[PDB]
């Protein structure tokens, strides 16, 4: 896990943000990593974003440290489950583009390039952008 | 520590609710240990009863572990500040009463005994129930 973390770390910039999402061994159940390059984060900002996504938020665990040119980074490990109602995916291909639709999606609700509301959820319901 | 946390938990009841406010070593940030005797709760819904008290949250540490009779317990410390806008303490006794205040006010929101709303905030703001 370290490789990944570090190849993450590195290529971010100052104020960057980067986001991987992956499926937990269990059932409906999946692990966010969030990845601050730079500055830190509340969690009364941070959740809502992920609250329009449609998802339950359920645990949250941070760490931080320091880059090799002292630009300090934090993670944000976010155990999240979907709403019920939401469909399944097919496939891994039908998860993977989920996936990154999402990551993209929360990317874009972080810049302030959209608005915060439940329509967000489409992303995952009708597999839009 | 320990001392004072098996006191609470064993004080616990069945599905029953604790909570302790005291101030951090720094200035204008306090940690809530939130004690839940018997079942989890999770953070989408125990974060707006404290966004409605007028404070910030900051950071989130959760534990679990389980009594002596059997029943799993849950314990979440809350990192949070307060508004700026906010009135200080003028003195200790004036903490020590915002700290119950703010204790039973959050405990009767969880119980549904009142609404989610910025009245709330009045309680901190006018030194009210």
């Amino acid at each position: 896990d370290a490789i990944a973390d570090i190849s993450l770390i590195e290529a971010l910039q100052d104020d960057s943000v980067k986001l991987v999402l992956a499926d937990t061994a269990e059932d409906r159940v999946w692990k966010l990593t969030w990845y601050l390059g730079g500055h830190s984060a509340s969690l009364s900002e941070l959740l809502p974003m992920l609250q329009s996504m449609g998802v339950v938020v359920l645990e949250e665990r941070p760490f931080t440290l320091r880059r090799t040119d002292g630009l300090p980074v934090w993670i944000y490990q976010f155990k999240i489950s979907p709403h019920p109602s939401i469909p399944h995916a097919p496939d891994a291909e039908a998860q993977r583009d989920t996936a990154q639709r999402f990551a993209d999606a929360v990317t874009a609700i972080w810049h302030g390039r959209v608005e915060i509301d439940r329509f967000n959820e489409l992303v995952m319901r009708a597999g839009l952008t």
